[PDB]
DNA sequence: GGGATGGTG
DNA sequence: TGCACCATCCCT
């Protein structure tokens, strides 16, 4: 039976209490400058839908809006705050957000709905947005009736589902981790979002045409040493010319056919001329279509801006990811892709980009949760981690470390932070089997504690269900207990895993909040554009690097107080390639 | 829509 | 490889 609701005209004082749930419907994914569909709101005084031209119009309604006194319970409040942000209205007083709750309690249940999260608490008197709107093509905005109702509902949901998701997150200790951490750090992404990153777009077109002429040239090589043309770029394709016609050996195969991934490339390349120049075509062709004709095609024309949104309710550890574009994978270990980064370029002149990033932070972590003596001195020293780990294994002195020897430990102390299950590890070659399993034993009795904790962390997994984080986030592991090796093995990696990375998480997301108020403390116009991770970059008056210099690592290193010091480095420069 | 590929921490 | 992600490209 349908929900009642007033379908107002006009905006009244009932409808501004003090506290509500309320619905700022944006339906395009990317909510950017995007339309506001609809708006509902549901209060101690009833249940109401306002249309946005009058809503937004109505000073009443906006000061309501920006008062922080008068309080709203919301889905994806960030989505509401920036679509606001763009129509030049300030959104403030949202006290609780179901996405983010929801999240918290569960990420594995992959909630991205008022529908979903509510179904969580076995309510169902409101309909999946999909089921409403659609998707692809069919995607569409419905006639009001049913826009209508459908806002009332997803508003009514949220008023009745925020005491339960809240005392359920008091019950997992999660309540300061949503209001104090989450929300609040929900409002600064915002922020960043909106402020948006200034790209160099004539300086990307010129890169554009060099790789143009160069991919030119390579795949011309190519088609010379295949004999015939054919498409590069499909695997299937180029499987065929390799293995069948050039006969190469296959050493990897693909569940569909042969594959030809760079590593197995890479084991080809001796063997004919075309393989090295299909290597460099696949090099240029990334950066050509993803970072350059990709990036252009995001660009906003009247400001030269990219504006990522940063999707901080989908990763199961506790990290945030980015999107259109994705900010947080901006080549820079090869340096023709690093050249990229020349692109990204201070909104301002005489501004500058700013980075600094935690150095070892998920080894460090992993010393502070495990409580390895050995661990924690070596970073107690700030030593090269791993040319200890090298030093430890191997059972040599650090002038006997040779470069293998020390790339070969950094591959040991991935592995060992990825989690080291009883069903994987291997594939660079080399006797691996019982000897990666000596290096292992080795490394386990050089770091004694870190191996109580693999052990201890994988029984706390199976006992409590689920493994948590420095600041209470939780993943639960279900497989944990599976009778079924492969599956089994995931969840333990998981449970070794996730509470560094996702410790690590907590930390710069703190750092964050607590930089944001140092900054207007401070009174500095320097401001957040990007988090990758483990670290954050900035942009700011150049009159500011010095200040910026001292305060961000700070900051940074004093977001929470573990058994081993955290240290931060930093780098600044014209452009986000020159931070370096 | 799925997999294959490759970009980041 | 093994942890966590996202975008482009084929191809059914
Ligand atoms: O607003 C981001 C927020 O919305 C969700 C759905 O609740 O994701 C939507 O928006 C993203 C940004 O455009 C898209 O990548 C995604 O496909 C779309 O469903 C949440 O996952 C996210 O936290
Ligand atoms: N995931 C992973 C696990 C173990 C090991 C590696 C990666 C590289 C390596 C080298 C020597 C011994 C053990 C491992």
């Amino acid at each position: 039976a349908a929900m009642a609701f007033t379908l107002a005209d006009r905006v009244t004082e009932e409808m501004l209490a003090d506290k509500a749930a309320l619905v700022v419907e944006v339906v395009e994914e990317n909510y950017h400058d995007a339309p506001i569909v609809g708006i509902a709101v549901v209060n101690e005084h009833g249940r109401f839908f306002l249309r946005p031209e009058t809503a937004l119009a109505d000073p009443q309604f906006v000061a309501w809006l920006g008062d922080e006194t008068k309080k709203k319970s919301m889905f994806d409040s960030k989505r509401a705050a920036v679509a606001l942000k763009w129509k030049g209205i300030e959104l403030c007083g949202v006290s609780f957000d179901l996405l983010l709750a929801a999240y918290l309690l569960d990420p594995a249940q992959g909630v991205d709905d008022v529908a979903a999260a509510a179904k969580m608490k076995q309510y169902e008197a409101v309909r999946p947005d999909e089921a409403v709107y659609g998707k692809g093509a069919k995607r569409a905005v419905p006639d009001e009736p049913v826009l209508a109702e459908h806002l009332v509902r997803k508003a009514a949901a949220i008023w009745e589902l925020e005491r339960p998701f809240l005392d359920e997150l008091r019950r997992n200790e999660q309540d300061r981790l949503l209001v104090e951490l989450e929300q609040p750090l929900s409002s600064i992404l915002a922020e960043m979002e909106f402020a948006g990153v200034k790209v160099d777009t004539k300086r990307l077109e010129q890169m554009g045409k060099e790789l143009a002429e160069q991919l030119g040239t390579v795949e011309q090589r190519i088609y010379e040493l295949a004999g015939q043309e054919f498409n590069i770029n499909s695997p299937k394709q180029l499987g065929v010319i390799l293995f069948e016609k050039l006969q190469l050996p296959v050493l990897k195969k693909t569940k569909t056919g042969y594959s030809t991934s760079a590593d197995v490339l890479e084991k080809l390349a001796p063997y004919h001329e075309i393989v090295e120049n299909i290597l460099h075509y696949r090099q240029l062709g990334k950066l050509q279509s993803t970072y350059i004709e990709g990036l252009l095609k995001v660009v906003r024309p009247d400001t030269k801006k990219v504006h990522t949104i940063f999707n901080q309710a989908l990763t199961q550890t506790g990290r945030l990811s980015s999107t259109e574009p994705n900010l947080q994978n901006i080549p820079i270990r090869l340096e023709e892709g690093r050249k990229i980064r020349q692109a990204f370029v201070p909104s301002e002149s005489d501004w500058l980009i700013f980075a600094a990033d935690y150095s070892q932070i998920e080894l460090r972590v992993l010393a502070h949760i495990a409580e390895d003596d050995n661990l924690m001195e070596a970073f107690r020293r700030d030593l090269d981690i791993h040319t200890k780990t090298a030093m430890d294994i191997f059972q040599v002195s650090e002038d006997e470390v040779t470069p293998n020897m020390r790339r070969q430990a950094k591959a040991v102390n991935f592995g060992i932070v990825y989690g080291i299950s009883d069903y994987g590890l291997a594939q660079n070659l080399n006797i691996s089997r019982k000897e990666a399993a000596e290096f292992i034993e080795r490394y386990f009795e050089s770091f004694p504690g870190v191996k109580r904790y693999m052990e201890n962390i994988v029984q706390e997994a199976k006992q409590k269900g689920y493994v948590t984080t420095l600041l209470h986030r939780r993943r639960y592991l279900p497989d944990i207990t599976s009778r079924n090796f492969n599956v089994r093995s995931f969840a333990e990696r998981m449970a070794m895993n996730t509470p560094i990375q996702g410790s690590a998480a907590d930390i710069i997301k703190k750092a964050m909040i607590d930089l944001n108020a140092r900054l207007k403390e401070e009174r500095l116009q320097a401001h957040l554009l990007l988090q990758v991770h483990d670290e954050l970059i900035l942009e700011a008056p150049k009159e500011e690097m010095e200040r910026l210099c001292r305060l961000v690592p700070e900051v940074m290193e004093q977001a929470v107080t573990l058994r081993v010091p955290l240290k931060v480095d930093y780098h600044y420069g014209s452009t986000w390639y020159d931070a370096k």
